[PDB]
């Protein structure tokens, strides 16, 4: 009496070769839809309660999950999750992309860069920069493209730049830069210097 | 709560090209199984409630019937009817054989041939033979391989042989033969002749 509907559809997935992949396909209706899967273009249907092969790396659980173990590159393509009751049908496609395994350490990340500040002449400024990464990023700075720190400035040990006794010359854009053996990233912010500071 | 089960499975069918073929696949269970079909080896599933193609010659009714119209020879092969509930699954295969259309009139049929009779010397015998056919069969007879009717015997107009005043010589096997421009068929029976008749 109630057509099948999706609670959680499956979405696309890119994953390294040899890993295990699971696509949700959660469903509701009355009667309760029993989901099965089909690789697009394949004659094989994958039904929930079976022995099953056992040589097959594909299994479907009674909750609607399609688990594929030890994926190889021939498993890439589209997978259709499906359900048929006397009340209706629904299908949903999700794409599997199989990649090579690569020892690739991601580049550093700046979770919080400097923020825009208007400050007052001959005060202090601490423009912050919190980076994370493995290997661990070295922080460094630029002012309108050029390196930074003159006298008057010095980079702290968490990475915050420290400028003291500002003046109208010290306005402009300051760029945080986190770099490591795996990449660089940057995060900019403008700092204005008035005598007012407001 | 009640696994799907077949009430009427589909069976094999041989039919002339261009005709329409329907395979039953009637089902029971709880919840009520919704049948779908799949040509074996094909990625296409045929679901009950759909627009559907309209260019497709295959449709599945909500009762589980697979109708294929104007069959051509590429439709031959195996067709799988299937049903999945939260309670279980069932499949059943049936084979479609597509033939050429042939103007072939079937051969005659003998629906009732002579029956075994023990009769008494110098009585009468009417060994019956009811044939049917289009074109209509000519009936004729043999006694132990040789044609039949001597004097004493004559074929009636419905086809019954008529022998009178039997004797111990007239025992043996009598064969009815129905023949037409489309075939022959035969039906034998032994007739024994005692002086007793019992």
């Amino acid at each position: 009496r109630a057509p099948p509907q999706f609670v959680v559809r499956p979405r696309d997935q890119i994953v390294a070769q040899g890993r295990t992949v699971t696509f949700p396909c959660e469903t509701k209706g009355n009667p309760q839809p029993a989901v099965f899967w089909q690789k697009e273009g394949s004659q094989n249907l994958l039904f929930p309660n079976q022995p099953q092969q056992p040589n097959s790396r594909c299994s479907v659980s009674p909750t609607g999950d399609l688990t594929i173990t030890n994926i190889q590159r021939s498993d890439a393509g589209y997978y259709i999750c499906q359900a048929l009751t006397v009340a209706g049908s629904i299908l949903a496609k999700a794409q599997l992309e199989v990649t090579d395994v690569l020892t690739d350490r991601p580049p550093p990340i700046i979770l919080q860069g400097p923020a825009m500040q208007t400050l007052a002449v001959d005060g202090t400024a601490l423009l912050k920069c919190k980076a994370t990464g493995d290997p661990l990023p070295v922080i460094s700075w630029l002012k309108e493209g050029f390196t930074f720190p003159d006298p008057r400035a010095t980079i702290q040990e968490q990475g915050t730049l420290q400028i003291k006794n500002l003046r109208i010359s010290d306005t402009g854009t300051y760029t945080c830069v986190a770099t490591s053996s795996s990449g660089e990233t940057s995060w900019s912010a403008v700092l204005d210097v008035t005598e007012s500071g407001k």
